[PDB]
Protein backbone atom coordinates (compact mmCIF):
# COMPACT_ATOMS: atom_id res chain seq x y z
CA UNK A 1 0.00 0.00 0.00
CA UNK A 2 2.48 2.92 -1.05
CA UNK A 3 -0.01 5.92 -1.54
CA UNK A 4 0.82 8.09 -4.83
CA UNK A 5 0.24 11.66 -4.42
CA UNK A 6 1.69 13.11 -7.62
CA UNK A 7 0.26 11.32 -10.93
CA UNK A 8 3.06 11.94 -14.00
CA UNK A 9 0.77 14.08 -16.13
CA UNK A 10 0.10 14.19 -20.64
CA UNK A 11 3.05 16.52 -21.88
CA UNK A 12 4.50 17.17 -24.95
CA UNK A 13 8.06 17.68 -26.21
CA UNK A 14 9.73 18.50 -28.98
CA UNK A 15 11.80 16.38 -30.79
CA UNK A 16 15.98 16.21 -29.56
CA UNK A 17 14.60 17.89 -26.43
CA UNK A 18 14.72 16.19 -22.80
CA UNK A 19 11.66 15.76 -21.61
CA UNK A 20 10.13 14.13 -17.92
CA UNK A 21 7.18 12.34 -16.05
CA UNK A 22 7.06 12.59 -12.45
CA UNK A 23 4.95 9.98 -10.11
CA UNK A 24 5.88 10.63 -6.03
CA UNK A 25 4.25 8.14 -3.48
CA UNK A 26 4.84 7.32 0.57
CA UNK A 27 4.45 4.16 2.29
CA UNK A 28 2.21 3.87 5.81
CA UNK A 29 5.46 2.11 7.19
CA UNK A 30 9.32 2.34 6.71
CA UNK A 31 9.59 -0.33 4.61
CA UNK A 32 11.73 -0.01 1.03
CA UNK A 33 9.74 1.30 -1.91
CA UNK A 34 10.80 0.18 -5.77
CA UNK A 35 9.46 2.18 -8.71
CA UNK A 36 9.38 1.55 -11.86
CA UNK A 37 8.10 2.79 -15.30
CA UNK A 38 5.92 0.95 -18.23
CA UNK A 39 5.87 2.13 -21.70
CA UNK A 40 2.28 0.46 -23.90
CA UNK A 41 2.81 -2.59 -21.01
CA UNK A 42 6.49 -3.15 -21.91
CA UNK A 43 8.61 -1.60 -19.06
CA UNK A 44 12.02 -0.02 -19.62
CA UNK A 45 14.75 -1.34 -18.98
CA UNK A 46 18.66 0.40 -18.91
CA UNK A 47 16.14 2.98 -18.78
CA UNK A 48 17.16 6.55 -16.82
CA UNK A 49 15.31 6.94 -13.71
CA UNK A 50 16.60 9.82 -10.51
CA UNK A 51 14.65 9.62 -6.84
CA UNK A 52 13.97 12.24 -4.53
CA UNK A 53 13.03 12.51 -0.99
CA UNK A 54 10.90 15.52 0.11
CA UNK A 55 11.24 15.75 4.23
CA UNK A 56 7.59 17.17 4.81
CA UNK A 57 6.86 17.72 9.08
CA UNK A 58 5.66 12.13 6.57
CA UNK A 59 8.18 10.41 4.20
CA UNK A 60 7.97 11.27 0.03
CA UNK A 61 9.39 9.98 -2.26
CA UNK A 62 9.33 10.91 -5.78
CA UNK A 63 10.66 8.99 -8.67
CA UNK A 64 11.89 10.79 -12.13
CA UNK A 65 11.60 9.29 -15.41
CA UNK A 66 14.13 11.03 -17.89
CA UNK A 67 13.56 10.95 -21.47
CA UNK A 68 16.73 12.24 -22.98
CA UNK A 69 16.76 13.55 -26.84
CA UNK A 70 13.27 12.63 -27.67
CA UNK A 71 12.24 11.07 -30.88
CA UNK A 72 8.85 9.74 -32.60
CA UNK A 73 9.95 6.61 -30.95
CA UNK A 74 9.43 7.70 -27.44
CA UNK A 75 5.80 8.33 -28.08
CA UNK A 76 3.59 6.40 -26.27
CA UNK A 77 1.23 5.95 -23.60
CA UNK A 78 3.47 5.98 -19.85
CA UNK A 79 2.60 4.18 -16.00
CA UNK A 80 4.25 4.65 -12.96
CA UNK A 81 4.34 1.61 -10.61
CA UNK A 82 5.60 1.67 -7.31
CA UNK A 83 6.17 -1.47 -5.07
CA UNK A 84 6.90 -2.57 -1.66
CA UNK A 85 6.75 -5.42 0.90
CA UNK A 86 2.61 -4.88 0.52
CA UNK A 87 1.50 -4.63 -2.45
CA UNK A 88 1.76 -3.11 -6.11
CA UNK A 89 0.67 0.79 -6.57
CA UNK A 90 -0.53 1.96 -10.07
CA UNK A 91 -0.30 4.98 -11.72
CA UNK A 92 -2.50 7.40 -14.19
CA UNK A 93 -1.31 6.74 -17.75
CA UNK A 94 0.30 9.72 -19.32
CA UNK A 95 0.37 10.33 -22.85
CA UNK A 96 3.80 11.61 -24.59
CA UNK A 97 3.37 12.92 -28.04
CA UNK A 98 6.01 15.26 -29.82
CA UNK A 99 7.04 18.36 -31.95
CA UNK A 100 8.88 19.06 -34.81
CA UNK A 101 9.07 23.04 -35.63
CA UNK A 102 8.31 23.79 -38.64
CA UNK A 103 10.86 24.13 -41.65
CA UNK A 104 10.43 25.98 -45.13
CA UNK A 105 10.61 24.11 -48.28
CA UNK A 106 9.88 26.78 -50.58
CA UNK A 107 9.56 30.51 -50.04
CA UNK A 108 8.25 33.49 -51.77
CA UNK A 109 10.55 35.61 -53.77
CA UNK A 110 11.03 39.57 -54.15
CA UNK A 111 9.39 40.27 -57.79
CA UNK A 112 7.91 43.26 -60.12
CA UNK A 113 4.80 43.05 -61.92
CA UNK A 114 2.78 44.88 -64.33
CA UNK A 115 -1.70 45.90 -63.52
CA UNK A 116 -4.18 43.08 -64.09
CA UNK A 117 -1.57 40.18 -64.33
CA UNK A 118 -1.96 37.79 -61.92
CA UNK A 119 0.91 36.95 -59.48
CA UNK A 120 2.31 33.88 -57.75
CA UNK A 121 3.50 33.66 -54.54
CA UNK A 122 5.03 29.82 -53.47
CA UNK A 123 5.07 28.80 -49.67
CA UNK A 124 5.08 25.42 -48.15
CA UNK A 125 6.93 24.06 -44.85
CA UNK A 126 7.32 20.46 -43.25
CA UNK A 127 7.07 19.34 -39.52
CA UNK A 128 4.77 17.53 -37.15
CA UNK A 129 1.73 18.03 -37.04
CA UNK A 130 2.09 19.64 -40.90
CA UNK A 131 2.06 23.48 -40.56
CA UNK A 132 -1.03 26.00 -41.60
CA UNK A 133 -0.06 28.18 -43.61
CA UNK A 134 -0.97 32.18 -42.90
CA UNK A 135 -0.44 34.99 -44.73
CA UNK A 136 0.32 38.97 -44.26
CA UNK A 137 0.61 42.15 -46.17
CA UNK A 138 2.49 45.00 -44.31
CA UNK A 139 2.16 43.22 -41.38
CA UNK A 140 -1.64 43.10 -41.21
CA UNK A 141 -4.95 41.83 -42.87
CA UNK A 142 -6.61 45.06 -43.82
CA UNK A 143 -5.42 44.65 -47.78
CA UNK A 144 -7.27 44.82 -50.98
CA UNK A 145 -6.28 41.21 -52.56
CA UNK A 146 -7.63 39.09 -49.28
CA UNK A 147 -10.79 41.97 -48.94
CA UNK A 148 -11.34 41.44 -52.50
CA UNK A 149 -10.98 37.98 -52.46
CA UNK A 150 -8.42 38.02 -55.31
CA UNK A 151 -5.66 35.87 -53.79
CA UNK A 152 -6.20 32.01 -53.70
CA UNK A 153 -4.40 28.91 -53.67
CA UNK A 154 -3.73 25.55 -55.52
CA UNK A 155 -5.47 22.64 -53.84
CA UNK A 156 -2.49 20.42 -53.82
CA UNK A 157 0.71 22.27 -54.96
CA UNK A 158 0.78 25.05 -52.51
CA UNK A 159 1.01 27.66 -54.79
CA UNK A 160 -0.88 31.10 -53.75
CA UNK A 161 -1.90 33.48 -56.72
CA UNK A 162 -3.36 36.84 -56.70
CA UNK A 163 -5.82 37.67 -59.78
CA UNK A 164 -5.50 41.34 -61.24
CA UNK A 165 -3.16 43.12 -59.79
CA UNK A 166 -4.28 46.21 -58.60
CA UNK A 167 -2.30 49.20 -57.34
CA UNK A 168 -2.49 49.24 -54.30
CA UNK A 169 -1.25 45.14 -53.45
CA UNK A 170 2.29 46.61 -53.92
CA UNK A 171 3.69 46.11 -50.28
CA UNK A 172 5.77 43.17 -48.08
CA UNK A 173 3.96 40.05 -47.82
CA UNK A 174 4.65 37.81 -44.53
CA UNK A 175 4.29 34.16 -45.12
CA UNK A 176 3.71 32.61 -41.89
CA UNK A 177 4.49 28.74 -41.23
CA UNK A 178 2.59 27.54 -37.45
CA UNK A 179 2.50 24.56 -35.82
CA UNK A 180 1.97 23.14 -31.93
CA UNK A 181 6.01 24.14 -31.68
CA UNK A 182 6.34 27.49 -32.87
CA UNK A 183 6.66 29.79 -35.92
CA UNK A 184 8.72 30.41 -38.74
CA UNK A 185 7.99 33.29 -41.37
CA UNK A 186 9.48 34.99 -44.46
CA UNK A 187 9.35 38.20 -46.68
CA UNK A 188 8.77 39.17 -50.32
CA UNK A 189 8.10 42.72 -51.46
CA UNK A 190 5.35 42.70 -54.52
CA UNK A 191 6.17 45.97 -56.70
CA UNK A 192 3.70 47.00 -59.39
CA UNK A 193 4.29 48.95 -62.37
CA UNK A 194 1.73 49.95 -64.87
CA UNK A 195 2.71 51.30 -68.78
CA UNK A 196 1.75 55.06 -69.37
CA UNK A 197 -1.90 55.25 -70.80
CA UNK A 198 -4.38 58.23 -70.86
CA UNK A 199 -7.05 58.84 -68.24
CA UNK A 200 -9.29 60.85 -70.61
CA UNK A 201 -8.49 60.73 -74.82
CA UNK A 202 -6.75 63.92 -76.13
CA UNK A 203 -9.38 65.70 -78.74
CA UNK A 204 -8.14 67.70 -82.07
CA UNK A 205 -9.31 70.78 -81.27
CA UNK A 206 -10.14 74.24 -84.09
CA UNK A 207 -9.79 77.53 -83.05
CA UNK A 208 -9.87 81.39 -84.32
CA UNK A 209 -7.07 83.57 -84.65
CA UNK A 210 -6.54 85.42 -81.25
CA UNK A 211 -8.64 82.48 -79.30
CA UNK A 212 -7.21 80.18 -76.19
CA UNK A 213 -6.85 76.63 -76.74
CA UNK A 214 -6.39 74.37 -73.71
CA UNK A 215 -4.93 70.53 -74.30
CA UNK A 216 -4.51 68.55 -71.14
CA UNK A 217 -2.87 64.84 -71.25
CA UNK A 218 -3.88 63.12 -68.28
CA UNK A 219 -1.60 60.69 -67.80
CA UNK A 220 -1.51 57.42 -65.44
CA UNK A 221 0.75 54.73 -65.23
CA UNK A 222 3.36 53.57 -62.28
CA UNK A 223 5.87 55.35 -62.13
CA UNK A 224 4.24 58.49 -62.66
CA UNK A 225 4.85 59.02 -66.31
CA UNK A 226 7.31 62.28 -67.63
CA UNK A 227 5.14 64.08 -70.15
CA UNK A 228 7.06 65.96 -73.14
CA UNK A 229 4.94 67.86 -75.46
CA UNK A 230 5.69 68.28 -79.28
CA UNK A 231 4.80 70.17 -82.11
CA UNK A 232 4.97 68.24 -85.62
CA UNK A 233 7.58 66.14 -84.67
CA UNK A 234 10.72 68.47 -82.66
CA UNK A 235 10.17 69.32 -79.54
CA UNK A 236 7.81 72.57 -78.41
CA UNK A 237 9.38 75.72 -78.40
CA UNK A 238 7.46 77.40 -75.86
CA UNK A 239 6.94 81.17 -76.17
CA UNK A 240 5.32 84.29 -73.71
CA UNK A 241 1.67 82.70 -75.02
CA UNK A 242 2.56 79.20 -73.69
CA UNK A 243 1.68 77.81 -70.22
CA UNK A 244 1.97 74.61 -69.18
CA UNK A 245 1.45 73.41 -65.33
CA UNK A 246 4.59 71.67 -63.45
CA UNK A 247 3.27 67.81 -64.05
CA UNK A 248 3.22 69.49 -67.77
CA UNK A 249 -0.24 67.78 -68.23
CA UNK A 250 -2.25 70.72 -69.36
CA UNK A 251 -1.06 72.54 -71.96
CA UNK A 252 -2.49 76.85 -72.53
CA UNK A 253 -1.64 78.41 -75.57
CA UNK A 254 -2.87 82.07 -75.73
CA UNK A 255 -3.49 83.88 -78.21
CA UNK A 256 -3.47 81.60 -81.35
CA UNK A 257 -1.27 82.30 -84.19
CA UNK A 258 -1.70 81.15 -87.60
CA UNK A 259 2.42 79.18 -86.82
CA UNK A 260 0.76 77.01 -83.68
CA UNK A 261 -1.27 75.08 -86.08
CA UNK A 262 -0.44 71.48 -86.66
CA UNK A 263 0.26 68.44 -84.59
CA UNK A 264 1.17 68.52 -80.64
CA UNK A 265 2.21 65.47 -79.52
CA UNK A 266 1.60 64.17 -76.18
CA UNK A 267 4.98 61.97 -74.90
CA UNK A 268 4.45 60.11 -71.63
CA UNK A 269 7.22 58.18 -70.47
CA UNK A 270 8.66 55.56 -67.69
CA UNK A 271 10.77 52.68 -67.39
CA UNK A 272 7.76 50.21 -68.53
CA UNK A 273 7.50 51.80 -71.58
CA UNK A 274 6.39 55.14 -73.76
CA UNK A 275 3.02 55.92 -74.97
CA UNK A 276 1.76 58.77 -77.06
CA UNK A 277 -1.34 60.91 -77.78
CA UNK A 278 -1.93 63.33 -80.36
CA UNK A 279 -3.97 66.35 -81.05
CA UNK A 280 -4.13 68.18 -84.05
CA UNK A 281 -5.13 72.06 -83.71
CA UNK A 282 -6.31 73.25 -86.65
CA UNK A 283 -6.67 77.50 -86.85
CA UNK A 284 -8.98 79.61 -88.62
CA UNK A 285 -7.75 82.41 -90.39
CA UNK A 286 -9.34 85.67 -90.99
CA UNK A 287 -5.88 87.39 -92.67
CA UNK A 288 -2.23 86.49 -92.16
CA UNK A 289 -1.36 90.16 -92.54
C1 LIG B 1 9.86 40.85 -42.51
O1 LIG B 1 9.07 42.02 -42.70
C2 LIG B 1 8.80 42.75 -41.50
C3 LIG B 1 7.88 43.89 -41.88
O2 LIG B 1 8.19 44.37 -43.18
C4 LIG B 1 10.12 43.23 -40.88
O3 LIG B 1 9.85 43.89 -39.64
C5 LIG B 1 11.05 42.05 -40.66
O4 LIG B 1 12.33 42.51 -40.21
C6 LIG B 1 11.23 41.26 -41.95
N1 LIG B 1 12.07 40.09 -41.73
C7 LIG B 1 13.15 39.82 -42.47
C8 LIG B 1 13.90 38.57 -42.11
O5 LIG B 1 13.51 40.55 -43.39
Amino acid sequence: KPQIITQPETTMAMVGKDIRFTCSAASSSSSPMTFAWKKDNEVLTNADMENFVHVHAVMEYTTILHLRQVTFGHEGRYQCVITNHFGSTYSHKARLTVNVLPSFTKTPHDITIRTTTMARLECAATGHPNPQIAWQKDGGTDFPAARERRMHVMPDDDVFFITDVKIDDAGVYSCTAQNSAGSISANATLTVLETPSLVVPLEDRVVSVGETVALQCKATGNPPPRITWFKGDRPLSLTERHHLTPDNQLLVVQNVVAEDAGRYTCEMSNTLGTERAHSQLSVLLENLY
